């Protein structure tokens, strides 16, 4: 589909058996989700944004369904205020900016 | 044009007569540029992203050309790590997400 930018581009995602709302963010290198208890191993990471850095847990080869489009990649989990879908997964669903 | 997301969607912008590189950022409500001298009046403001808040100077009704498309809107200037073009200007140049 096509998503205008009058409002935040929030869509429904499915991860780890749960439905969530997430922001399609062309300005995010990585996908960063609000605190959730995913199974398996992880590695610590620090990611920077406007204002500074936050600590997150890096999970690899995680499946996420974004508006029915599946993507498999790295998912970071930590104290983010909004679920963010980043370019690592947006590329996999064929997402483009168009003007 | 159509922009894929395998790389950061960086474009050349012109503001205050000066060229700069900036990030097309669907995850930003607002446009935030690195410290620079802009003509006209400004008001102090604060904006919060990942990591915390930063102090910015808000310039309203500023001419800015983004990848050949002209916009006139609010620009925030402050210690941002990257020049980011947010949805307030992305809507003016007719930008949408598509997948
Ligand atoms: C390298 O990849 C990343 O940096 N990605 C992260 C990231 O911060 N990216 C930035 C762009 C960015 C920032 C700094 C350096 C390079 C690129 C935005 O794309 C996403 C945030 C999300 C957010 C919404 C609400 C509240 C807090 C946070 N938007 C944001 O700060 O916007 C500002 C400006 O407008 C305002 O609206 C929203 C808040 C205001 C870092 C980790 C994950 C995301």
């Amino acid at each position: 589909p096509q998503i205008t930018l009058w409002k935040r581009p929030l869509v429904t995602i499915k991860i780890g058996g749960q439905l969530k709302e997430a922001l399609l963010d062309t300005g995010a290198d990585d996908t960063v989700l609000e605190e959730m208890n995913l199974p398996g191993r992880w590695k610590p990471k620090m990611i920077g944004g406007i204002g500074g850095f936050i600590k997150v847990r890096q999970y690899d080869q995680i499946l996420i369904e974004i508006c029915g489009h599946k993507a498999i990649g790295t998912v970071l989990v930590g104290p983010t205020p909004v679920n963010i879908i980043g370019r690592n997964l947006l590329t996999q669903i064929g997402c483009t900016l168009n003007f």
